[PDB]
């Protein structure tokens, strides 16, 4: 299944994905020179640094746009994101560090979307194809 989203960066990502399930923001949550999730959630202890991050949403969401770039430099940001509700302030970092940031509608995707398959994400053209 592919499924076509709201693209508001554009790029292309393959990486395992990763869905963290909870609503959590980039208020924090990764260690910004190590790329470790510290905040709790369930796959606490991993990096992010490589592959496909899917969120429904994020609390608060009142900063995040420095943090994007900053793992980038350091290689440990995620390849791309996948969000069902974003912020402003996530797609202006997602810019700056070529993060592919996709906006889906539809809830089937995280239905579909499980830690440890691969999903290509496309934001030249705004679509998240699932390969198992």
């Amino acid at each position: 299944v592919k499924f076509a989203c709201r693209a508001i960066t554009r790029g292309r990502a393959e990486g395992e994905a990763l869905v963290t399930k909870e609503y959590i923001s980039f208020l924090g949550g990764i260690d910004k020179e190590t790329g470790i999730v510290k905040e709790d959630c369930e796959i606490k202890g991993e990096s992010v640094a490589g592959r496909i991050l899917v969120f429904p949403g994020g609390k608060g969401s009142t900063v995040g746009s420095y943090v994007l770039l900053n793992l980038r430099k350091n290689g440990v940001a995620p390849k791309a994101i996948i969000n069902k509700k974003t912020e402003t302030i996530i797609a202006v970092g997602a810019a700056m560090a070529e993060i592919p940031l996709v906006e889906v509608r539809d809830e089937k995707f995280f239905e579909a979307v499980k830690t440890g398959d691969r999903v290509v994400v496309n934001a030249d053209e705004g679509y998240v194809e699932l390969i198992e």
